[PDB]
């Protein structure tokens, strides 16, 4: 290793002083990611894994993070020798990116839950040999920045992590692992998962990381679960300042999922004089456009989730009615089942249980309810013509008769007269799927015809025998 400038402000002593620092790593050149990680893991440690004796704050002393600083450094370098891997350009070779891979992945116990909380830090990798999937990624960054490869970074998606580097950042590296399950492709490149329309991938337009974006991440990545009941509110805090602190100077500009992490945190306990959750949802959404080409799904699944709780019903239908305006146009595609458990829910349990409560509360004589509203329709039809959208062309299904019956369950909340104001052309609706093209007939109907519709949604040829 640390310089002196670095050392200054410590020890931190407070929620406060710990921003100071983040503070003034982002004012200098490349902010220290291993110093960074290290302090808030250390924090996240002694606030939500183990607060015996806590009164405050954990006190984090220099001696005590500098001694996990020197663990760190000593353990990288003595492993990577970098004169085995000559640097063309001032830029990093594959072999290399490799070798620093291999050395995290072979410092890591051999056993352990690889889903628990509060595995994401170089914290808990110098202390118990443990570290999420993405954070094995995080760390290959981090021991790329100490060895002084200012070419290596952080790329990720929405549900996974890998590096870019070389000339002109322009290669992939596989560096963790996925999912569960997945032979991992460690070494290779992104470029088939890119090809083959892969959510996972996001058809190319993932996030490459500077290095204020892997400060945001690590931010992101502060876990204040204590228990399942419980959060840790000094973390909350903490998180939610250090956000502000990366929004005002502008490092949340290319980061949709931070801003969603940000409103959400703000619901919770709002900052004044911050602008509202729903303008933070937004600025997500429209940081997804401008830099995504609209390909991500989080900023619309933040969005509805807020409606969702607020119960906004017609604002929450949009907003998932638009994630599935994204979602389908990619092919869904094995490791993509994130994203269609999150699809699942939505259909499933989500939407079924708020249609349940609006017509309870039309039953006692709400007005404006979304049951009334064939825009709300509208909004129901359009997502489920983007799930339909999306399973075409793929090389694996989506829909089966498991959600048929909530699709009619869902269709007939809704009266006839409601739903024969939409009118759909090949409120106003145009069906992009074979699928909702061939049930319009269907949608409009008095009587939902139950057995036709499963038929259309699942493709089944044929009605039982006997
Ligand atoms: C499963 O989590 C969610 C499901 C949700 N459904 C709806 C609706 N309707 C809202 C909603 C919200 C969440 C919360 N979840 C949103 C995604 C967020 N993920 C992230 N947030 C910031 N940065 C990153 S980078 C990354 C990929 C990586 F982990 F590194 F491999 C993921 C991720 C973590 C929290």
């Amino acid at each position: 290793g640390l310089k002196a400038a670095q050392k200054t402000l410590f020890p931190l002593r407070s929620i406060d002083d710990v921003v100071r620092l983040f503070a003034a790593e982002l004012g200098r050149e490349e902010p220290d990611l291993v110093l960074l990680s290290l302090v808030l893991g250390f924090v996240e440690h002694f606030l939500a894994v183990n607060r015996v004796g806590l009164t405050y704050f954990p006190v984090a002393d220099l001696s005590i993070i500098a001694a996990l600083y020197a663990r760190f450094t000593a353990q990288i370098r003595g492993a990577v020798d970098l004169s085995l891997y000559p640097r063309e350009g001032g830029v990093s070779s594959r072999e290399l990116v490799k070798k620093v891979s291999d050395v995290i992945w072979n410092s890591l116990s051999r056993s352990y839950f690889k889903d628990r909380a509060h595995i994401q830090s170089l914290f808990s990798f110098i202390t118990g040999t443990k570290l999420d999937s993405s954070g094995v990624a995080f760390a290959v960054v981090g021991a790329c920045q100490a060895l002084g490869l200012r070419d290596v970074h952080l790329a990720l998606s929405e549900d996974h992590a890998w590096v870019v580097f070389g000339p002109n950042g322009e290669q992939t590296a596989e560096v963790t692992w996925h999912g569960k399950g997945n032979e991992d492709r460690r070494g290779q490149t992104v470029n088939a998962g890119v090809a083959e329309r892969s959510w996972l991938y996001l058809k190319g337009s993932y996030m490459r990381c500077d290095r204020k974006m892997e400060v945001a991440f690590m931010v992101c990545a502060i876990n204040p679960s204590i228990d399942l009941h419980t959060d840790s509110l000094e973390l909350l805090q903490l998180q939610q300042k250090l956000l502000w602190l990366l929004y005002d100077l502008g490092h949340l500009e290319r980061y949709p999922m931070a801003l969603g992490n940000l409103a959400d945190l703000e619901e919770l306990e709002p900052t004044p004089g911050r602008p509202d959750p729903l303008t933070l949802y937004h600025k997500g959404i429209a940081s997804a456009k401008t830099y995504y080409r609209d390909e991500h799904i989080y900023p619309y699944m933040y969005l509805a989730g807020y409606h969702c709780r607020n119960r906004n019903v017609r604002e929450a239908l949009q907003a998932w009615a638009d994630t599935a305006t994204v979602i389908q146009d990619y092919n869904y595609c094995r490791e993509d089942e994130e994203i269609y458990k999150e699809f699942f829910e939505v259909a499933n349990d989500v939407i079924p249980n708020l249609l349940k409560e609006a017509a309870s509360l039309l039953e006692a004589g709400s007005q404006g309810s979304a049951l009334q509203d064939p825009e709300c329709f509208a909004h129901l039809l359009r997502f489920y013509d983007g799930i339909c959208k999306w399973e075409e062309g793929s090389p694996t299904p989506v829909l089966h008769v498991g959600w048929a019956t909530f699709l009619v369950q869902s269709l007939g909340r809704f009266e006839g007269q409601v739903r024969q104001k939409v009118r759909i052309v090949s409120p106003v609706l145009t069906f992009q799927s074979e699928k909702m093209k061939g049930m319009k007939e269907l949608l409009v109907a008095t009587k939902i015809n139950s057995s036709a519709i499963k038929l259309q949604l699942t493709a089944q040829s044929q009605v039982q025998m006997k």
